[PDB]
């Protein structure tokens, strides 16, 4: 009956926020960092924005940049290997979900060595010790990996993404700095932006929802719906709004759950390596329609903060307005409307529906999802 | 760039103290010193926690010497008990007074150079985190469980001083209306308007930004909605108040308050006035004073406080916001004038000077002069 909230003890918000990291490291007396990132962020000079400030304050660092989209067991093991031979006593996550989730796995397994197979971390990880201290710097807007107690690792052998949930993995400090995010191509702003929206909407209507998370989620929907078109077009101010809104969504959904969008999205990541945000975006409006009659008054709120005039609308009419508002936003930021558009195969749907039913996220969905329900949703989402 | 310090872990709702035994075992702590006051031992509130700790086999000693507006003496005495207790962590059970006493003890224990206590004033230059604190509020009230601030009374200099330190943040908060139900109506009323003050002052403070604005406006809405119900003794309203007071804490701790708290602290020092009653009497008068320096923010306050602001000009809505606060104060049975609770006309000059010097006053959106604070005390005083 009582509800738990895990949050960052310390976080810095706004352009220039990464400038606070050298001070926070010195006040905690940490000796050497392993920075967990990917190739693109080294090559575009984003990592250098941090390693330059660390050089100027005389703080030692090694780099692991082997992280691929939808990080694998292989990538976790390889990164853990580098951390142990680096002599580091803390971690700095620089990137979107992929590096930040890779970083959490490494930080957990280092101080809980019985999980070295990594796949045994799935579900409520029964870890005894806190993670290696993590300092988190997101470069997408965003997975909110910096504030959530969750991370998603791809099992190549079993061809599935598995969710690990553990209060021990919470970063010590987050640095939410739109300066780190500006380099996102439009399509990445669009995808990660609707991933943030999905978190906010799924979180708002999830079974575990209560007053505090409702307050956070509805605020994040308002910020994201307001700013995402601006940000994809390349507006400085909208990009900062998105940086905050994606985080506020994290503060909610981490603590209560999401639903069938994330459940149906994870198999698409496993099977095709589909960007998490694109899969969520295509699925979100179809799953909202499916969930509609099981969400009380909450679609009125979604539609209103998304710019629709809901006064004088009936409950069912407002529920349609909320779904149409999400279709419209997807059209406007250039996310295709059908799963076949991103190479999902008609024949896989049975195996996809089964993976979706078994995914941790699906138990939070407000309408109780059957195998045949998920099959029909994939089909409706696949073509017209 | 703006910083947010929050609880890493907190539990919300009736029964939330049921999670403590689990949280202590997962952190491997051996023995607690519970910091509380006599009333909370006598009303069986402390026993609700020590019973659950007995059943899980977790050791505890108790310090119950905390008085309202905790003193340097009380901090020193409590620190003495903690060192001779063999405890390795702290459990705060009470409102601001025990929770603030507990933070001082936890800080000074691991930063022994502050044993005089009064050297903690301002941004405490502490090197080491506090002794781990687990916080259980029994008032709907100070948000001591989530803020990086604590207020200690200096008897010798006759002033309350604010200590601000990220090292004092509790590890876990337990926000449990079950622990709060035993508040007499007048205590629910006072601590409830202290929460409102935090929310309103925090909303309009100089350091305010989007995230704290979002928290504060939600807390104003919850408190304005629930406080009448809670004081009358409604179970559900008491839980709403328990959440709303906390959400206010998540904001103001990180950005600041203003001239209400600045003017309230001297009234605590001079007369031992309950913090919530002083804030309540002052709040509407300081809002009127601040009105012309708060942009559009009083529209928002008035709207979430149940006023229809759509047809209203800016100045008309600013008045509606102030009248909404007067009405709520009247309704929960708070005396409406400072003279009613024994504030003396002759002290106002010394009161105004203490207010000008208080840390809280630098956050106020309108820059306050000595003469301004003098005039505010006078207008707040009249029978
Ligand atoms: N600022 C940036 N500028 C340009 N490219 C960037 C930037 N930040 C990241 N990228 C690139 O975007 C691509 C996607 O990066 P991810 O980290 O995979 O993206 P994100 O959506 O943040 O994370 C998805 C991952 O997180 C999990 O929640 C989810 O299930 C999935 O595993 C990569 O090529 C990465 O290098
Ligand atoms: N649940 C309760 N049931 C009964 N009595 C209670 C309860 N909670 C508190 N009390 C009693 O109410 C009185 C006031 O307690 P405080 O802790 O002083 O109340 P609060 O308003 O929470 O604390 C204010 C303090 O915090 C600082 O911010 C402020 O400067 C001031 O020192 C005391 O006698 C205390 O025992
Ligand atoms: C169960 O809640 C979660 C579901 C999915 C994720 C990964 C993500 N960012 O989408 C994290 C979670 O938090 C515990
Ligand atoms: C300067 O900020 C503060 C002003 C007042 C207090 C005490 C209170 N809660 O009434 C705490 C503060 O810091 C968190
Ligand atoms: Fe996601
Ligand atoms: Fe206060």
């Amino acid at each position: 009956m009582a509800n738990r909230m895990i949050l960052n003890e310390t976080a810095w918000f706004g352009r220039g926020a990464v400038g606070a990291l050298t001070d926070e490291v010195k006040r905690r007396g940490y000796q050497k960092a392993l920075i967990v990132t990917d190739k693109t962020l080294v090559q575009c000079g984003v990592v250098a924005k941090v390693t330059d400030k660390m050089d100027a304050a005389g703080l030692a660092w090694a780099i692991y940049d082997g992280v691929v989209p939808n990080p694998t067991i292989t990538v976790v093991k390889e990164g853990l290997g580098v951390f142990q031979n680096s002599g580091a006593d803390y971690l700095i996550a620089i990137g979107g979900g992929s590096p930040q989730d890779t970083c959490k796995a490494i930080g957990i397994i280092s101080n809980n060595p019985e999980f070295a197979d990594v796949r045994s971390l799935e579900g409520l990880s029964p870890t005894n010790k806190p993670s290696v201290p993590i300092l988190a710097i997101p470069t997408t807007a965003g997975t909110a990996a910096e504030v959530t107690i969750g991370y998603v690792i791809t099992d190549e052998e079993k061809r599935r993404k598995f969710v690990c949930v553990d209060p021990h993995d919470i970063p010590q400090v987050a640095f939410i700095d739109a300066d780190m995010m500006d380099g996102m191509p439009p399509a990445l702003k669009a995808a990660t932006g609707v991933d943030a929206l999905t978190h906010a909407i799924e979180g708002y209507i999830t079974r575990g929802a209560w007053a505090l998370t409702d307050a956070l989620h509805i605020k994040a929907i308002e910020i994201i719906a307001g700013a995402l078109r601006g940000s994809v077009a390349g507006d400085k101010d909208a990009g900062e709004e998105m940086a905050l809104g994606q985080y506020v969504a994290g503060m909610g959904f981490s603590n209560v759950g999401v639903g069938l969008v994330h459940g149906m999205a994870h198999p698409l990541g496993a099977f095709y390596n589909t960007p998490h945000g694109v899969a969520n975006a295509i699925l979100l409006p179809h799953v909202m329609r499916y969930n509609a009659d099981f969400t009380g008054e909450k679609y009125r709120d979604i539609a209103r903060v998304m710019g629709v005039k809901v006064e004088g609308m009936g409950l069912e009419e407002a529920r349609n307005a909320a779904v149409e508002a999400v279709f419209a936003l997807n059209r406007d930021v250039g996310i295709p409307p059908h799963l076949r558009d991103v190479g999902v195969r008609k024949e896989d749907i049975p195996a996809l529906a089964q993976a979706a039913l078994d995914d941790v996220c699906t138990g939070g969905n407000p309408r109780e999802a059957t195998l045949e329900d998920i099959v029909e949703l994939y089909h409706t989402a696949w073509t017209s």
